[PDB]
C-alpha cells in the first residue's frame, strides 16, 4: 500500500523532486526504487533550469532533462516542468550584460518556446513563472521585470500555452499558502491575468514550512479563492524543517501532525491536482543548506526508512478513500 497507490484511487498525484544526476549517485538503484515505489509525479528539481539546459545563447542541453523524463515515463509518473522564468540559477549570458526591452523579451520567448516545443506532450505541467513577487507584496525586481516590466509575465504564459497547449501552466510561489500579503498580491495578480485571457491555468504553493505549521484556517480560505479562479491547485515543493538539537521525537511528531493537517485540508477542496516534496528523503535536501539549525524535513530518513510523517499522510489518505 504505497502513497501512489492510494493517491491514485484518490485520483490526485503525489510525488517528488528528483536531485541532479539521480541515476549516477552512489545509491541510484536504491534512490530510483523508492521513488517509483511511492510516487506518480516529478519534478527535476535543477536540470530543467536555464543555466543546465540553456547553457549558451544559442545553445541548448535537454540530455539530462531527458533521463527525468525517461525515467518517469517508464515508472508510470506525469512530468513537472520546473521552471521556465526565474531570477536565480540563470547562466551568465543572461546576467553578465545589460538588456533592452525587446532584446530580452526575444530572449524569453525563444527560451520558453524552445523548451516547452522540445517537452511537448511529455511534460504535463509547467511552472511557467517561478516567485515574481517580493516578500513585500510588490513585484520582485529582477532582471526580467526591471528590463521588461510586468508584461513579462504574461507574455511567458501566453508563449508557453502556444508551444503546447495541451499542458497545465502554473504560477508557483512561496510563502503565499497562508491569506497575507503576498497572496494577496499574487491573488490579484492571477485574477487580471485569466480576466485579459492569459492562460494560468494553475497555482503552485511551494510549502517550504516547519514544525510549527500553517494557520489552518487562513489556508483553507486561501486555497478556497483561489479555485474559485477557475485554478488547478498544486503543493509543489513541500517539506517541514525540525530543528537539529532538542528532542527529535518531539519535533518528528509535530512533523507528522503538520503533514496529516495539511493533506487533510488538501484533499477537501477539488481543486488540488497533486502534492509533492522537494525531494522525498532527508539524504538529499536543500534545507539544511539553506535554513541554518534545521533539516530532516522529508519523509523518510538518511537510510530511507518511512518516518512518523510518512505514516501520519497514509493514514490519512485511506481515511478520505474509505470516507469515499
Ligand atoms: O540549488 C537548488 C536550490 O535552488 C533549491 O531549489 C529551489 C528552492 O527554492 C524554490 O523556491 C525553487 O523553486 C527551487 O528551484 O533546492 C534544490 C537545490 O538543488
Amino acid at each position: 500500500v504505497s502513497l501512489r497507490e492510494l493517491a491514485e484511487k484518490l485520483n490526485i498525484y503525489i510525488g517528488f523532486a528528483a536531485i541532479n544526476n539521480f541515476w549516477s549517485l552512489s545509491d541510484a538503484e536504491k534512490y530510483m526504487e523508492v521513488a517509483r515505489r511511492e510516487f506518480n509525479i516529478l519534478t527535476p528539481e535543477n536540470q530543467m533550469k536555464w543555466d543546465t539546459i540553456h547553457p549558451e545563447r544559442d545553445r541548448y542541453n535537454f540530455t539530462p532533462a531527458e533521463k527525468h523524463v525517461e525515467f518517469a515515463e517508464e515508472n508510470d509518473m506525469i512530468v513537472h516542468g520546473h521552471t521556465l522564468v526565474w531570477h536565480n540559477q540563470l547562466p551568465g549570458w543572461i546576467t553578465g550584460r545589460e538588456w533592452t526591452k525587446e532584446e530580452l523579451l526575444n530572449v524569453l520567448e525563444d527560451h520558453i518556446k524552445t523548451v516547452v516545443s522540445h517537452f511537448k506532450g511529455r511534460v504535463k505541467i509547467w511552472d511557467v513563472v517561478n516567485e515574481a513577487v517580493s516578500d513585500s507584496g510588490t513585484y520582485r525586481e529582477s532582471v526580467w521585470y526591471k528590463t521588461i516590466g510586468p508584461e513579462y509575465i504574461e507574455k511567458a504564459f501566453r508563449w508557453a500555452k502556444e508551444a503546447d497547449p495541451d499542458a497545465i501552466l502554473i504560477y508557483n510561489d512561496y510563502s503565499i499558502e497562508e491569506i497575507n500579503a503576498k497572496s494577496n498580491f499574487v491573488y490579484n495578480m492571477i485574477k487580471e491575468l485569466k480576466e485579459k485571457g492569459v492562460p494560468v491555468d494553475g497555482i503552485g504553493f511551494q510549502m517550504h514550512i516547519d514544525y510549527r505549521g500553517l494557520n489552518y484556517d487562513s489556508f483553507r480560505r486561501n486555497l478556497e479563492r483561489f479555485a474559485k479562479l477557475g485554478l488547478q491547485i498544486y503543493i509543489t515543493e513541500m517539506d517541514v524543517r525540525i530543528p537539529l538539537s532538542g528532542s527529535e521525537e518531539y519535533y518528528l511528531k509535530k512533523q507528522a501532525e503538520v503533514c496529516a493537517k495539511i493533506f487533510d485540508i488538501c484533499l477537501d477542496n477539488p481543486a488540488v491536482k497533486a502534492i509533492q516534496f522537494w525531494g522525498f528523503t532527508d539524504k538529499y535536501s536543500w534545507v539544511p543548506g539553506f535554513f541554518k539549525g534545521y533539516g530532516k524535513a522529508l519523509l523518510f530518513d538518511e537510510n530511507y526508512n518511512p518516518k512518523p510523517c510518512y505514516y501520519a499522510i497514509k493514514e490519512v489518505l485511506e481515511k478520505k478513500i474509505e470516507e469515499r
